[PDB]
């Protein structure tokens, strides 16, 4: 089997991406944030505290003839940005782009943090990291990809995110019309539960490439590119008037600037992020100071190849016996 679904930016800045997901019988369609850095599929629901719902579409398990309470099971997740959610668990039929899993764990939120309430466009998350990170207790549950894998034509999924435009998540096949050149594959460590790999270096604009190993994670659920402070300083030094602002929380730059590109290495191959992908707009409405899309990882503890990086590439998440990652230009 295979599946194919379109993923769409939630706003004009690509602050996150949503993908439609069918849950239950008859289908209830919710727009979820596919997150290759976490491993829980959770949704706003008829059980979510009423004051914490502000415009989201909810899953109502009592209206699904295939929903079953997973007795005794609970979940609770604390995301690294400070967001959180928790609740109870059902199993139900879940379909993405025509690919169906029966008996998928659907984690129903009873509580969500204010950041989730405030994003009316995001109805929950669909985790695509390794199932070792799943938070359900006392019986840990599998991700949508792990449940589907054995049925797929090939044990893979791909991310093709757009810049200020829609893109695609595919399951079970590699669309050879969706990229240029060849796909370069690179080793993955699953020891922390992430799609963790090592970039071979970077360049700023038309500058020379610096060979250096940068260990980090391929994370569709993170908006920006988080890299070591040395690398980030070298980038922003090329932008007149850019500075690190402790009050704003990162590097800012004049909205009048034209930004240089940023290149990262994948083996001997190179992925180029155009400068415009690094502009996240005014820090507050009407300001002429703009927020940068490349930021230091120093406060987080791991480097993160988030959407700013991934949207410049066609990315293969290869779930073979030994997992690997592939990157192509597009
Ligand atoms: C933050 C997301 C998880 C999430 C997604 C969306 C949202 C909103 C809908 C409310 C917009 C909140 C949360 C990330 N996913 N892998 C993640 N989950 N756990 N760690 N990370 C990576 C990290 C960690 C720390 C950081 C960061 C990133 O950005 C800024 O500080």
């Amino acid at each position: 089997s295979t599946g194919s679904a379109t993923t769409t930016p939630i706003d004009s800045l690509d602050d996150a991406y949503i993908t439609p997901v069918q849950i239950g019988t008859p289908a209830q369609t919710l727009n979820l944030d596919f997150d290759t850095g976490s491993s829980d599929l959770w949704v706003f629901s008829s059980e979510t505290t009423a004051s914490e719902v502000d415009g989201q579409t909810i899953y109502t398990p009592s209206k699904s003839t295939t929903a079953k309470l997973l007795s005794g099971a609970t979940w609770s997740i604390s995301y690294g940005d400070g967001s959180s959610s928790s609740g109870d668990v059902y199993t139900d039929t879940v379909s993405v782009g025509g690919l169906t899993v029966t008996g998928q764990a659907v984690e129903s939120a009873k509580k969500v943090s204010s950041s989730f309430t405030e994003d009316s466009t995001i109805d929950g998350l669909l985790g695509l990291a390794f199932s070792t990170l799943n938070t359900v207790s006392p019986t840990q549950q599998k991700t949508f990809f792990d449940n589907a894998k054995a049925s797929l034509d090939s044990p893979v999924f791909t991310a093709d995110l757009g810049y200020h435009a829609p893109g695609t998540y595919n399951f079970g096949f590699i669309d050879t019309t969706a990229y240029t050149g060849s796909i370069t594959y690179t080793a993955v460590s699953t020891k922390q539960g992430f799609w963790e790999w090592t970039s071979t270096g970077y360049a700023v604009g038309s500058g020379t490439f610096k060979s250096t190993s940068i260990d980090g994670i391929a994370d569709t659920g993170t908006t920006l590119l988080y890299l070591p402070a040395t690398v980030v300083s070298a980038y922003w030094a090329q932008v007149s008037g850019a500075k690190s602002s402790s009050s704003v929380g990162g590097y800012v730059f004049p909205c009048s600037a034209t930004l240089p590109s940023f290149t990262f290495g994948v083996g001997s191959a190179r992925i180029v992020i155009p400068g415009d992908y690094i502009d996240f707009g005014p820090i507050s409405t009407g300001s002429s100071s703009c927020f940068g899309g490349i930021q230091s990882s120093a406060g987080i503890g791991i480097n993160i190849f988030g959407d700013v990086a991934l949207k410049a590439a066609f990315v293969v998440f290869n779930g073979a016996t030994t997992p690997t990652l592939g990157f192509a230009s597009k």
